[PDB]
RNA sequence: GGCCGGCAUGGUCCCAGCCUCCUCGCUGGCGCCGGCUGGGCAACACCAUUGCACUCCGGUGGCGAAUGGGAC
């Protein structure tokens, strides 16, 4: 499904075989064009693998990145994007 | 990776080859057979997982592996 707009986009269906550091970098490579990125959170734990949170400084960036990159073939798999259900700490830690 | 027992095996050195979860080594290891046993998930493989976080954190596996020449 999905939710309300947010500064952060929740990505899943990501190739689980890629290491944390490389995954982070390839994501900046792919998403930096949509706007400034505050951070990318990735974990390879049993619950969080195959998922990533890309935190943009501006919601419009997240909105554009979500429309443009939906299903983008990344590491041989169709990337799935939704707005994150809750604000990330970096974002709340500001406003 | 460690230890043990059996059979085998003349020594020292040189070169090359090979092996590998104990990285690969410029203090590595490498005769045949059998048994006991340690560490670790860091890498790799498989299994399982489609998962909404801001706390590093599923499991199993392999090391049950690896030889030729020369000089004295
Ligand atoms: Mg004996
Ligand atoms: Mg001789
Ligand atoms: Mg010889």
């Amino acid at each position: 499904p999905e939710t309300r707009p947010n500064h952060t986009i929740y990505i899943n269906n990501l190739n689980e075989k890629i290491k944390k550091d490389e995954l982070k970098k390839s994501l900046h490579a792919i998403f930096s064009r949509f706007g400034q990125i505050l951070d990318i959170l990735v974990s390879r734990s049993l619950k969080m693998r195959g998922q990533a949170f890309v935190i943009f400084k501006e919601v419009s960036s997240a909105t554009n990145a979500l429309r443009s990159m939906q299903g983008f073939p990344f590491y041989d798999k169709p990337m799935r994007i939704q707005y994150a259900k809750t604000d990330s700490d970096i974002i709340a830690k500001m406003k």
